[PDB]
């Protein structure tokens, strides 16, 4: 029977929408290397994408489905996926509610101390990308850390996580607050570099116009 991945259905009814717990999902089977397909949904149970087939068998709820295909696609045919780090797993966590609180207040007194909240939790997580971790620090003879994602230099669970959020903070507080992810912070950069380099990543996410719209009525002006 197999796998089937159903995601958000995207505003034109085609594409794939706005969903980062759609992506994250995407992202675990593509790295996983297992055979599967992926449908956009609408709904119009009932369920809310995303949810998958595993032959036939219906799953839901993000968390447990990740467990799920992380404890059954397992070696030797199948890569592990779980960060071996603990602090990798929290690494960043508080963004996309500091981000959400930032884009949906509307009144002008409470913008700063808002905007300083995203970016101090923005902050937190380039200093765990610059920490370097004990298998890095084992192979020099702190000089900051040079591996590429979360974990160390593959993608992880965490970084399927992560990786998705990250996408919708940058786009949609730029495109509703004229808010950049701040330019010293080269551990963060360092970390959206490498991810957008890959394939699995990048053609996971939900285009720049589709993200922007789905926040037209979520993200607010400010009075």
């Amino acid at each position: 029977m197999g796998i089937e991945l159903f995601v958000k259905a995207g505003i034109d009814g085609e594409s794939i929408g706005n969903c980062p717990f759609s992506q994250r999902l995407f992202m675990i089977l593509w790295l996983k290397g297992v055979v599967f397909n992926v449908t956009t949904v609408d709904l119009k149970p009932g369920t809310h994408p995303p949810f998958l087939t595993f032959n036939g068998d219906v799953k839901t709820d993000v968390n447990k489905i990740e467990e799920f295909l992380e404890e059954t696609l397992t070696p030797e045919k199948y890569p592990k996926l779980a960060a071996k780090h603990r602090e990798s797993n929290t690494a960043g966590i508080d963004i996309f509610s500091k981000f959400s609180a930032y884009i949906k207040n509307t009144k002008q007194q409470n913008n700063a101390a808002l905007e300083r909240g995203l970016t101090k939790a923005l902050k937190k997580l380039d200093d765990y990308l610059n920490t370097p971790l004990p298998e890095e620090i084992d192979a020099n003879t702190d000089k900051g850390s040079r591996r590429k994602f979360l974990d160390g230099d593959e993608l992880t669970l965490a970084d399927c996580n992560l990786l998705p959020k990250l996408h919708v903070v940058k786009i949609v507080a730029k495109k509703y607050r004229n808010y950049d992810i701040p330019a010293e912070m080269t551990g963060l950069w360092r970390y959206l570099k490498n991810a957008y380099a890959r394939d699995e990543f990048t053609n996971t996410c939900a285009a720049d116009s589709e993200i922007e719209l789905a926040y037209a009525d979520v993200a607010k002006r400010l009075s």
